[PDB]
């Protein structure tokens, strides 16, 4: 009778890392994550889900407004999200649930609302207007290092060198060391503590609450022992061309990452390019992410505990999703930009309450991340806003897709300039000339960009989009094909925020149908 | 050239329970409060402050926007706050100060803004919007309940109950036992611990800080040792007429007090009628209080050493003060009500950075609890909103009371009926009737009711307020030129928002005099 | 069945040119206003009516929202509305009515809703968001001119120059002689025009109608033959002290007037001191000013013509009444400004649909202008809004004056600094202390001003506001009670926006009673 609601969102988790899909595929499932593993069993696993856009900021608006990139325009980090928009956390409070939200949401303000000095214009983002945050892990991570702090443990003069490799001797980069920080101080374990403090304040009450998670997000170095928990040879090896400038040749977006992707970013303190990392450094790089992996999971574990202990675990509905992929080495880029697979494609797994019809099935339907928010208010019993481009996805859990699904997976990826990363000069484009949208399917997928070449990709041939079919005339009726089913999207997908109301002889109306 | 404000803010604490002027005054310093004393020392203690109005909800209203409750209309608590008000949060992030706070405000959302199902409509008042909180009560202290279970200690089933006296033998109401909860685990503990991390995360970085204390708002009862700190013999006995029949001729809204005031409301589980405490517990009850304030000022040092030993001291303006004041047996009387001096006079102290010219002073000029966000955001160099009926207190700081400062004290009572306390049937009035203001010197003190009697004394000879004199001829021209005040006062603070503004042959100007 | 409302708005006529009252009390009906005198024999006239504030700007503000100055803010000519008031335009809209408005309501727009450098913001108004405009007046009167010069007059270089008294030999100031401009096209002509073209396009549709009349406001000149219709010898002696000194000594506010007034703001093209015109000047600007009121009484009748001929006449609500007053040389004065009855005291006219039940009564309870708009939206059935400040006067068309109607009358005027006029040096005031509230019945009158002396008048022996009294030791009582009166009057009248919401435990609730 009592319903809550866990969304757990991890940050940079590749749907391959799924160990429940390895495994049904017969691969080698080369990490352990027993507690996500629980869920899978339990539940529904998606296969085939999508972040409609990336990085954090535009993939938490599409994840938290269940809108295209087309609609929210909060288009990259740095840019601001329009208080129009109607996002997760006001549409729980119209269902009489506080949506209280752990970690983070990076988003900018809109400027119309707030002073020009506001301090959230200094930083990559804030708290999104309308949620409750109950562990934040604020800007400049100063709830964290204020926590740890708090906690007796001495910090560095500049707080992110705990992600140094241990050792002054330590080479930063790719390692095989810890991180200078222990695992009870670690950010997952931060995290978790808030989940545990909130649920028991909550001592029973229906709740909703967003449990974010920064890992496996950079830099990547872990707590002892998770740095040393898997071994660089048994990890899968990075898939790329023969050098980086076979590479970049495939667009001029992809050579823009290719030269310029730096190793700091993605190492606390490192030098030099990512795309120079050899494939013992990529091997090393890929364990230590699974570590961090790993911690998370031992962490949910801890979560889930309380919900068994507590009677609540079948009361409980559970979503876990990643804001957004990661490259991990794939085509010589690191993190989570332009066009490829790796970047977009994130795990889905969701718990309903009780017995699940389906415990236990891996589902090939298309999703995407826009529709969590709906399928969350479809299960509180709320309606779902006109506005949202996604749906509810509970018909999945019951009987299955539904016969008018979507047939295509789709995307965006928008490059304007930021001021960490300002690729307008190299690529000859003005600021609303840079971005693209992506349609693929089990067979085809295709790249279009706003103002430079497009891309088409056989994914049956070429499943790592090594081959650009673009351009070969043999191609002209597929690609014509493919750029109509996305020019539809658009059309279908344009806002809907007041275009169900009527004027009329009787008065004001709106249509249903 | 760093400057941090830190605004302490206590509940229910009155303002003849201050040492530093009780011992300028040759009164005994019946209770113990070094580390205030310390503020008291380096900054000015002002004598004469008045929250505008009460309880809770009302008077942060009028603290967080500078205005009196004819302008902020928060009448009482469960009462919405318009959003039109621009509160010390907004304002703060105009001048590039991230508004952080500790505690509560117990503010009703604005209904035009919010889900009518919002959870928020379910409490007493949640936090205000624009703040940034960092150590939240939250609505029936989850916050804290949350953090205690976090902490290992078993909570009762109803948690409040942690503040029955000790023992199963116990009676609920005022005692010389401690309550349930060990002094580690005490609400005080829980706002100082939340001040600390925070303090921590901002690793030296400019701050401003809202931290706000429950204590010593009721139960009363206190954790180990505090709750047998103070003899009862050793405090001061409280005011009252002959019985309660007596109190309550001298007015309808004193008689629904006295008539109405319960027990449990002030002691977690007591039985029956405040007014019918002896002396002896209400000399008991006011020990249990001031064990109460010693553990905030207790738990204040830990926050002052923390900026002694960062250095941090000597840059940060710090105000303390309370909400509002508490009756604690005057006039029969338990709680923050009706019109009495007890109920509307708090402590303020305000401590400059650096060597304070007027350190140690004791302050008589007459000052509002509408002036402290006034004075933080001229102190911070921004400019004061038009719309705020305070004003700055830092010429108080260095030269002292301006020539033209004012002259009388005001403050305002709403009484209409909330679902708790509901006078209208016995008052016989209507929810626009139910109010009172009151308007007070050295020598007078004027109480108009809006659609009661009025009330007149004579505070040289009648300072506890025993003897109405208003309805005596003899004083027509005082009580006439005390009802003129009032209503100049009126006439003087109708609202400011456009006031300024005005159009004219060469366009939109402002006048600024 | 159906039902229309008529609004008749005129400028600047006062209560005691009403020639029904006139006769009811013996007096010699010395104007002839026979369509008038129509609806004052079939509806109820009332006697003791005063708009709440004055010039046009606030006393058309509180007109068409139902608040007093205190609420509404839009304090002089030339300051904003504040966009949060709901008028009687979107009141209007809400149940089902167009708000057609005819004339102009003299508001300045919000400077938060639109652009600085928008043109309304030179001029002292324009029209008042919500209404729907079907026969401007526009700023600079531009509808009007632009209507004469397409109907082929040929206007002077500076337009106004049409009311200079005809002949190049004449002196400007009181005139004998008519305008410039002939009785086919002046302004009541206009508006009247306006009027049937509107009536004749809704074509037995229900309407609303506010129709405004720009008559009998100055200049005080008027076209051929109302310039000669009445004696100077047969209109009511102005009332004013023994010369401007004398009448100057009673308050610095009436000093301000009599040295500041210049006789151009009242005859076209004149120069010199209002306050030195002689008995004879005064006595023909009494007549003229009887003129046009004859001339608005003429164009209505045309109105009520088209009415009749339809068979509307019995379907429509028809409310006559004027802005403001004006003080036509009592007490040295010309204009709308001050604290004096004749600025204040207007006509109310009130003719029900069908056979009126109280046909030809005239009512002396105390209305005041706010009750106008709840009683149209009464009227229509619809809920009026909880912020107004006024009430229905339905009742006083079928059983009469409630038993709980209010007691005594209230009115307030602001004085703060505008282009054209600037007491504040003179004055030695700030900008927020140059205000005044009035309260009176019909023995007393007590004015009361923010920063200067009050005043205080026995109506039965100084009906004409010769004496004041406030001073006077003998009178203690009676003006602190009626100081008491005031202040609790606001009291009850504190913004009401929000003050009916409640949270509690069952969720968001209102109060009603
Ligand atoms: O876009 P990202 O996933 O790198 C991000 C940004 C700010 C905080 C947390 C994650
Ligand atoms: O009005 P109060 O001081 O009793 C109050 C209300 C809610 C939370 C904290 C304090
Ligand atoms: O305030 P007023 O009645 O002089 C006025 C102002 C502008 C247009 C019409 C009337
Ligand atoms: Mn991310
Ligand atoms: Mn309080
Ligand atoms: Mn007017
Ligand atoms: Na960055
Ligand atoms: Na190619
Ligand atoms: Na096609
Ligand atoms: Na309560
Ligand atoms: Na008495
Ligand atoms: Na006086
Ligand atoms: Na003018
Ligand atoms: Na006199
Ligand atoms: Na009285």
């Amino acid at each position: 009778r009592k319903k809550n609601v866990l969304l757990i969102v991890v940050d940079q988790w590749r749907a391959d890392f799924v160990p429940h899909v390895l495994r049904a595929d017969g691969k080698i499932d080369f990490l352990k994550t027993p507690n996500l593993d629980r869920l899978c069993r339990e539940g529904v696993t998606f296969r085939n889900h999508v972040t409609t856009c990336v990085p954090a900021g535009p993939a938490r608006a599409s994840l938290l407004t269940g809108l295209y990139l087309m609609n929210h325009r909060a288009v990259q980090n740095t840019v601001p999200l329009d208080q129009r928009h109607l996002n997760l956390g006001k549409a729980l409070r119209g269902v009489g649930y506080d949506p209280a939200l752990i970690g983070y949401t990076t988003t900018v303000p809109d400027p119309r609302t707030t002073s020009p000095n506001d301090p959230r214009f200094r930083v990559l983002g804030d708290l999104m207007d309308g949620f409750h945050p109950v562990g934040a892990f604020e800007p400049n991570m100063e709830g964290y290092f204020g926590w740890v702090a708090q906690n007796g443990f001495d910090l560095p003069e500049h707080r992110p060198d705990i992600w140094l490799p241990e050792g002054e001797d330590a080479v930063a980069g790719a390692t095989d060391r810890p991180s200078r920080i222990p695992k009870e101080f670690s950010d997952s374990t931060f995290f978790t503590e808030r989940a545990l403090t909130y649920l028991k304040g909550r001592d029973g009450k229906p709740f909703f609450l967003h449990l974010g998670y920064y890992r496996p997000h950079p830099p990547f170095v872990a707590s002892a022992p998770y740095h040393a928990m898997y071994r660089p040879e048994d990890m899968p090896a990075p898939i790329r061309a023969a050098n980086p400038d076979i590479e970049a040749a495939q667009h001029p977006l992809m050579k823009f990452y290719v030269d310029s992707i730096r190793r700091g970013s993605f190492f606390q303190g490192a030098e030099g390019s990512g795309a120079t990392l050899d494939e013992a450094e990529l091997r090393q790089m890929r364990a230590t992410y699974c570590g961090l992996i790993t911690e998370v999971d031992d962490c949910l574990g801890r979560v889930f505990s309380y919900l068994d202990e507590t009677g609540q675990w079948d009361d409980t509905l559970i979503i876990f999703t990643s804001d957004h992929g990661e490259q991990l080495g794939d085509h010589h880029l690191l993190g989570k930009i332009g066009y490829n697979d790796p970047s977009f494609r994130i795990p889905l797994v969701i718990k309903d309450a009780g017995e699940n019809a389906r415990a236990g099935a891996i589902e090939s339907g298309f999703t995407e991340s826009i529709d969590v928010m709906p399928t969350i208010l479809d299960w509180l019993g709320g309606k779902i806003p006109h506005a949202c481009d996604g749906l509810s996805l509970l018909p999945f859990l019951s009987e299955g897709r539904p016969q008018d699904w979507r047939t295509e997976l789709h995307y965006e990826y928008d490059f304007r300039d930021v001021y960490y990363s300002e690729p307008q000069s190299f690529l000859g484009l003005g600021m609303n000339d840079c971005s693209l949208c992506v349609i693929q399917d089990e067979r085809y997928k295709y790249v279009h960009f706003a103002a430079l070449p497009p891309l088409f990709f056989d994914l049956r041939h070429d499943p790592n989009e090594f081959t650009n079919l673009a351009d070969d005339p043999a191609y002209a009726a597929l690609v014509r094909d493919y750029a109509q089913k996305a020019l539809s999207w658009r059309l279908k997908h344009a806002d809907r925020t007041l275009t169900h109301y009527r004027s009329g002889p009787e008065g004001l109306s709106e249509r249903s149908h």
